[PDB]
């Protein structure tokens, strides 16, 4: 009844080429996340008690 | 010999979708009947007693 959570990963992660004695850079990731519920769906029928 | 009564459903029944608080909708169905009766075919052939 709540709903769920969808995570999902999205970082731009990097590398890069270095000489000897170079140095060595630094990077970081990221991740996101969406939501989903549910919805209701419903009907009335009606009749005389005859 | 006095023939037949065929039924036959005819509902375009419904349904909706409705948030929490939003009031349902009301719907109905529908049928119809036919009728088929049989039918004669004859034929006389005559000759001579001779």
């Amino acid at each position: 009844a709540t709903g769920i959570v969808i995570p999902h990963w999205t970082g731009d992660v990097s590398a890069q080429w270095i000489g000897e004695g170079d140095m060595k850079p630094i990077t970081k990731g990221n991740m996101t996340k969406r939501d989903v519920h549910p919805a209701k769906i419903a009907t009335i029928f009606v009749a005389s008690a005859e």
